[PDB]
């Protein structure tokens, strides 16, 4: 649960049927106008990531078509944001509970993107930082939350860019991960996709493929 300051891991708080749904949608966003695509740059490398944004669109920053293609982004539908508040709600509360120093709060987010990561068996995705988001934004500590659905991901974190001085937890269906304030700035990435490793029933019940699928929310 508490990581480090402002970056809360919420096990499993993605409810079955929001998994399910969330699968579905993706699915559906990802083959049509404005789908899934292999980036030809990520900050710190990549490997068997395909990507597609929601809301608006984020290219190599930000902008409201993809600049390839033209087309535009889907938005991103209300439940999604609904989760993510939800979310931030909840680690509120457990920071409120959790306070001994000052009370730790993470700020509000009404997220207009969603980077929506799909990541094969042999995914990775090398460290960074979030940055590209406006200076506001990140003065502001604004937090990035994060689902994480199918196979779980080895999730490296930390001040710099080096795996030396890295932390690594496992992102597991179903875990929310959110880093505002303080921790905004993390660097951050996926070392390992644990194959395998996504529950039977989603695997089932969303006809999910090999491999990871990752949402993160953000400004
Ligand atoms: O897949 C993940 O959990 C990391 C996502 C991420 O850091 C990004 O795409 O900016
Ligand atoms: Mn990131």
């Amino acid at each position: 649960q508490y990581l480090r300051p402002g970056m809360v891991l919420l096990k499993k708080f993605l409810k079955h049927d929001d998994q399910v749904d969330i699968i579905r949608r993706c699915q559906k966003l990802g083959i049509g106008s404005g789908g899934f695509y292999t980036p030809g740059y990520r900050d710190g490398g990549k490997l068997s990531l395909q990507m597609m944004c929601l809301g608006k669109n984020w290219d190599p920053s930000y902008g409201d078509t993809r600049p390839f293609d033209g087309a535009q982004p889907p938005s991103i539908p209300e439940v999604f944001s609904k989760i993510v508040k939800d979310a931030i709600q909840a680690s509120n509360e457990f920071l409120r509970q959790k306070a001994r120093n000052d009370v730790e709060e993470l700020p509000p987010l009404s997220p207009d993107i969603c980077l929506v990561n799909f990541y094969t068996s042999s995914g990775k995705l090398g460290l960074h930082q979030d940055k590209d988001e406006t200076k506001p934004s990140l003065h502001k500590g604004l937090p990035v939350v994060s689902f994480s659905l199918g196979d779980t991901a080895e999730f490296l974190y930390g001040d710099v860019n080096d795996v030396d001085k890295a932390s690594k937890v496992d992102l597991e269906s179903g875990d929310v991960l959110i880093f505002g304030g303080k921790s905004r700035l993390i660097f951050h990435g996926v070392s390992r996709i644990k194959p395998k490793t996504a529950p039977n029933w989603l695997t089932d019940e969303a006809k999910l493929r090999p491999g990871r699928l990752n949402l993160t929310f953000r400004q």
